């Protein structure tokens, strides 16, 4: 029998993605696929009725219907789940730190996940080291900061 | 027989100052069937026979607590919980990471004289993303 979508959790997310995700239904299994919109993501199977995926980015904020998809084949159009694009404005703790799960670098041995401490830890280190360098880096490097920031806030 | 169970935690974190949605995950569940944190109940709900959403309570202090359920004073779930971990943004490890961040990180025009949590974290963020390739 084919997989169906009875709930997500969160049921919203910001347009720049990347949020965590519980789709729970029914007939769940390895190597499915979540379809934001028209966007496929792969998605780690917890059980047979709850998968988890991370949420793509939108360049519109939105309903957008939820669908699975198994090898190109889609399910669930009949029968869609419901998410729904934010537009990010106030920067908050909670996203400053998915953000930072998402760019700081892990050396080799690191849990899957990595504690809040070390990632402000890491963080420090190279922001620090930022300001021991040749200064053409600098500019570069802070002009495209400031592009990143634009980019995400408005 | 038909014994509720927990296979997992959505999230498995949270932080001391509570009211985080967390779906809990498992089989056998139904309504009226309730969630225990600790010792505390906590407010849950039913979404389907196998994922239950529960928003967590505050909480004094830090650390892992186990998550069972319990129907009528009979409880399931002693042998193998789940585990919720809560953090602070109090704890020293957490706080001085904070700190560090708070000099290193460069000021703009109309800046307080000490910077918001958010904003350490934003900036420092944008700093380690354009720091690649580098």
């Amino acid at each position: 029998a084919t997989p169906c979508i009875k709930a997500i959790s969160p049921s919203e997310g910001w347009t720049t993605g990347g949020a965590t995700v519980i789709i729970i239904g029914d007939n769940f299994f390895d190597g499915l696929q979540v379809v934001f919109g028209t966007m496929l993501v792969w998605s780690e199977l917890i059980t047979p009725h709850a998968i988890r995926v991370q949420t793509p980015p939108r360049h519109i904020p939105g309903v957008v219907e939820v669908t699975l998809s198994y090898k190109s084949k889609q399910f669930c159009k009949g029968a869609p789940g419901r998410f729904v694009y934010t537009a990010l404005n106030e920067p908050t703790i909670d996203y400053g730190f998915q953000r930072l799960q998402k760019v700081i670098p892990r050396h080799p041995g690191d849990p899957e996940r990595l504690p809040k401490e070390v990632l402000l830890k890491r963080a420090a280190d190279l922001v620090e080291a930022l300001y021991g360098m040749p200064h053409n880096n600098q500019e570069i490097i802070l002009k495209r900061a400031a592009d990143i920031a634009e980019a995400l806030y408005s």
